[PDB]
């Protein structure tokens, strides 16, 4: 049983080729699926960021020229057939509507007398990815769910309000090896913009007359189901894991589904030969992952297709969880009398092998100090005190409290995350020193405690109001934190405080800048308080708003990216090397798997844990075997030219991920 048929449309830009506007017909909103690349939505974004221009470098012998493709030498009346020439080289576009999807087939064709090698190949497809406002991002704005899958390339564009239709993407023939992402920066929407997508070809050596083919079909669709059904029906394969961390000593099982049984299907791990069982039309491998690190599964299927999945082997999740806490105490604790910071957990610098001091310059300050989300440390040393008994992270917790209590806060509970309290004063960092305070009461014993994170919520519910937003309010810990003590005259005004911020993110909905820890943390709030409750309100609430922040989840075949939150923007904030760009994983990914657990209780869904489990294990490839960790991964080939698919070598507040971890598999 399903609903509509959707026509791709298009205009074609009469002076580039490229497509200016991509619609699907019968949509009741009418959603430009493109960035405009006239100015008139981003002044910096003009016509050469057009969907199906691009760009190339050519190289024979020394000379390397880099060469853009964008005024065509012949067009088509109606544009469906573009032949633009850079040099010697021929990009031939060929635009068809067959059954209501684009399909679009790119050549690129070596004219000249020499044979020539292209790097850094790439055509430009501008999703309309970004965060203008609420209202215009649940109805007229898509996460782009990109998958360098090879030959079973992607891209899933699911409307950020989850209305249907939604937009799809499938290589059908060649490949694409990775994206890159264009126009970032702090002047160019800064956060608020994903930027200009370009999907990378393979580097190709063209012969004298020889052409490089690209097809991919474009259409609409009607969710994950639909948009996997379609992908396979256009001749493509979907590669899917058990799972995508594994400890040594576990079996992988990797499958890749088609529609049709594979020919010639052949496997490698890590570039080596393993078998493959085939059976219909799944073919696949099971293995033991003997060896942490990377491990990449390539599939070579049809004599001249592969696709991918990205896996990752830890030595033992226990082991890298300890690992992590010691060398927070060892090594990211200020142990210096001399110092105003004396107890703090800090920022890490894992190049420089010290402790980050603040004091060279850098884009922004405040989001490399001393408290706000570097809290996440020291609920980490409670979480993992609470399991282990280890007298020395009980030392060290009372030195980190202490700071907290005398130094980041006044008398009168208002809370900085500076020691010189000179700087803004947030609302965000209210909710973490407060459920530093509740956790340190499970340590101890002492009330006091208890009392501070009262006091702290109380403060802020003073200073900010009923409805703010904010990351982890922790209704459920306070609550039980309260109760246990038995000081219940707390713990129903606390409750009816809670309450009227219940009924306030009722009355707004998704009207409210729109991203995942706006989206998240609302859901998480609101679905433990219907555990405390009952109130029925507050469950369909959550049940509205969970299709939104699902969303934001891919289900691509790597550890980066599988039910992963579409985050980009927290390497230049937080980082070392303040790019901007797509961080997968980014830790606050795991609040989405915080919600899921939630709503596993709230239901008695348990599908749902086991997705919350899947997204706080992604989460561990930023911790690593000997204690560091790293702030975020900046996933695509290269962002503005710079190269990155790398880790951030900050540790600054990533120890979240943990938290949330650890809350999903222990209940902690």
């Amino acid at each position: 049983l399903s609903a509509g048929n959707f026509p791709v449309e298009m205009r074609i830009n009469p002076s580039t080729g490229a497509i200016s506007e991509l619609t699907l017909k019968g949509d009741n909103r009418s959603m430009n699926w493109v960035v405009k690349t006239d100015g008139t939505q981003y002044p910096w974004v003009k016509d050469n960021y057009g969907w199906g221009l691009g760009y190339f470098t050519v190289v024979k012998g020394r000379e390397t020229v880099k060469r853009e493709w964008r005024i065509p030498v012949e067009i088509s009346p109606d544009g469906m057939k573009v032949l633009y020439r850079e040099g010697d080289i021929r990009i031939l576009i060929k635009r068809e509507i067959k059954q209501g999807d684009l399909v679009e087939e790119y050549s690129f064709t070596n004219e000249g007398e020499e044979p020539v090698s292209l790097y850094d190949v790439a055509v430009y497809t501008p999703f309309n990815d970004n965060y203008p406002d609420a209202q215009q991002c649940i109805n007229s704005r898509a996460h782009t769910h990109i998958w360098k899958g090879g030959s079973a390339a992607y891209v899933n564009a699911i409307r950020m309000g989850d209305f249907t239709p939604h937009l799809g993407l499938v290589v059908t023939d060649g490949a694409i090896r990775n994206y890159e992402i264009w126009e970032r920066g702090r002047k160019k929407a800064n956060s608020q913009t994903r930027g200009i997508i370009a999907l990378d070809l393979p580097d190709l050596l063209l012969k004298p007359g020889e052409s490089y083919s690209l097809e991919w079909h474009v259409f609409a669709h009607n969710g994950n189901d639909d948009f996997r059904h379609k992908l396979l029906e256009k001749g493509s394969v979907l590669v899917s894991c058990n799972k995508y961390v594994f400890e040594k000593g576990e079996k992988a099982r990797v499958e890749c589904r088609s529609l049709e049984p594979l020919e010639a299907c052949t496997a490698k791990m890590n570039g080596v030969p393993v078998p493959v069982k085939q059976e219909g039309n799944l073919c696949f491998v099971e293995v033991p992952m003997e060896q942490a690190g990377e491990v990449r599964f390539d599939f070579y299927y049809n004599g001249n297709k592969q696709t991918h999945a990205d896996c990752l082997v830890i030595s033992n999740t226990a082991d890298l969880i300890r690992k992590r806490v010691d060398f927070i105490r060892t090594r990211q604790q200020m142990n210096n009398p001399s110092d105003l910071r004396d107890g703090a957990y800090m920022v890490y610098d894992n190049e420089g092998d010290s402790i980050y001091l603040n004091d060279t310059p850098n884009c922004n300050p405040v989001d490399r100090d001393e408290g706000a989300e570097r809290l996440g440390m020291g609920v980490l040393l409670v979480k993992q005190y609470l399991l282990t008994k280890d007298p020395e992270l009980k030392q060290s917790l009372l030195r980190y409290a202490d700071f907290v209590r005398r130094k980041l806060q006044t008398d009168n509970y208002v809370t900085y995350s500076s020691v010189d309290q000179k700087n803004r004063n947030r609302g965000y960092n209210y909710m973490w020193v407060a459920e530093l305070y509740f956790q340190m009461y499970k340590v101890t014993g002492d009330k006091q405690f208890v009392t501070d994170g009262y006091k702290t919520l109380k403060s802020m519910f003073q200073q900010f109001g009923y409805g703010f937003y904010a990351i982890g309010i922790p209704v459920r810990l306070g609550l039980q934190s309260l109760k246990e003590a038995g000081m219940k005259k707390e713990y129903t005004d606390l409750r009816n405080d809670f309450i009227k911020t219940g009924d306030v993110f009722v009355k707004n909905g998704l009207n409210y800048n729109y991203e995942q820890s706006i989206v998240a943390p609302a859901i998480q709030f609101l679905a433990q308080l219907y555990l405390e409750t009952g109130s029925q309100k507050y469950l369909d609430e959550v049940k509205r708003q969970m299709p939104v922040l699902e969303a934001f989840n891919g289900f691509q075949p790597s550890y980066h990216l599988n039910e992963v939150a579409i985050r980009h923007w927290d390497g230049h904030w937080f980082g070392k090397r303040e790019l901007f760009g797509d961080t997968f994983p980014h830790y606050w990914s795991t609040i989405t798997g915080a919600v899921y657990y939630y709503y596993a209780l709230c239901t008695g869904d348990s599908s749902y844990q086991k997705r919350a489990e899947n997204v706080v294990r992604n989460n561990l490839c930023l911790f690593f075997e000997d204690g560091k960790a790293s702030c975020a991964y900046m996933y695509p080939y290269k962002i503005d030219g710079v190269k990155a698919e790398f880790y951030d070598p900050y540790a600054n507040d990533q120890d979240w991920a943990l938290v949330y971890y650890l809350l999903v598999n222990r209940g902690l």
